[PDB]
């Protein structure tokens, strides 16, 4: 049954089990159905909190693995820590392909309100640009490239379709400047992306009902928070 | 390779990829050769964290299922989560039936030092206890006489063979007085227990050196704790 999929999903989301949460909105994700924006959210949460895990542990044995390097001996030691770190990318590449594939086969194609369009192309977004953060070469490239493909069409329907506002959209900036300082290593496009962002917002939050202005302003001050963030590092 | 597996075991531990560090320490625990005092650490830290995580998820998932059971209605939402609780626990036998037969098998046969038996006799009182904790019935009453059994004769072993101030004789007088107050509901034992253990390790403190008195003096700040806490509540 596909409530009792949701509700599963909702607890596995309380007792922590992600993988579990994972495998429950996946199967509800799978039907012809177009998600609810609760369901939408459960889905998003469910891979954010599996794929996170997975960038935690990747960026752990990195560190250690070139701290490794760097006392240069070692080799069979900086072995197993490459294979390791190896063993990880595998997870997360099959990961990002896990909800790429939902979000290309079932839940892009199947989305009818601008809000879905951009809540799945931003997530589209999303699984490219963490594929971009550990690959090499060809691969980082055509990651980097879907994933700016992805943000550009969220940002395009959001600009048409959403209030500057709407957290869909809020969101779909505070990630895809973080692509720009990121990934594409660009701060101009990053810093003016999220400027821009919190200032079309700034001007309409006064229209907002308690429950919108709340969701609004969170994300906006994750949005400031970054500007904070780069403005400084670039001093 | 051994010397492999133990190294990755302390990348796993890093990385928090805790089910990766138990299949590596389970490896080597499963040699006839007994552990290292850094060995037994990792197996016990990696099936600590892995059942940890598991007693976490059962703890909040009984608490929504007593509450879901609080607003009558529901019944099929009941089911739900008790089947859930239901998948939980039988991944909490498994990982403490997979600890207890390495420990039955393999351990506790090949322990030659004092430490290592009171150690391995500890650990088998300790997941006999998490067995106990969500059991009932003779299941239940089974887990608990072979968690008394096990640290009674880890606690026999402690008293003639280490000093009062052993880390490893400390921690299981916590562990054990745990399961006095926690498993058994006997709270004269847990604190008479808990007491002995903390002042007998005063009286030798001043004889340590400074890492031993650091090992030392953390766990009997876990036992006055826990002293405490129970005294308070007897109020």
């Amino acid at each position: 049954s596909r409530e009792d999929s949701v509700y599963l999903a909702k607890l596995a989301e309380q007792a922590e089990r992600y993988e579990e949460m994972v495998d429950s909105m996946k199967a509800v994700a799978s039907s012809g159905q177009e998600l609810s924006v609760e369901e939408r959210n459960l889905l998003s949460v469910a891979y954010k909190n599996v794929i996170g895990a997975r960038r935690a542990s990747w960026r752990i044995v990195s560190s250690i693995e070139q701290k490794e390097e760097a006392k240069d001996k070692s080799e069979h030691q900086v072995k197993l820590i490459r294979d390791y770190r190896s063993k990880i990318e595998t997870e997360l590449t099959k990961i990002c392909d896990d909800i790429l594939s939902v979000l290309d086969t079932h839940l892009i194609p199947s989305a009818t309100t601008g809000e879905s369009k951009v809540f799945y192309y931003k997530m589209k977004g999303d699984y490219h640009r963490y594929l971009a953060e550990f690959s090499s070469g060809e691969v980082r490239d055509k990651a980097t490239n879907a994933s700016l493909e992805a943000y550009k069409t969220a940002s395009e329907i959001a600009t048409t379709e959403l209030p500057p506002t709407h957290p869909i959209r809020l969101g779909l900036a505070l990630n895809f400047s973080v692509f720009y300082y990121e990934i594409q290593n660009s701060p101009d496009k990053a810093c003016h992306l999220a400027k821009q962002a919190f200032d079309d917002a700034i001007a309409e939050l006064d229209t907002l009902s308690e429950e919108s202005y709340k969701d609004s302003t969170l994300i906006m001050q994750l949005l400031r928070d970054n500007l904070t963030l780069w403005t400084s590092d670039m001093s």
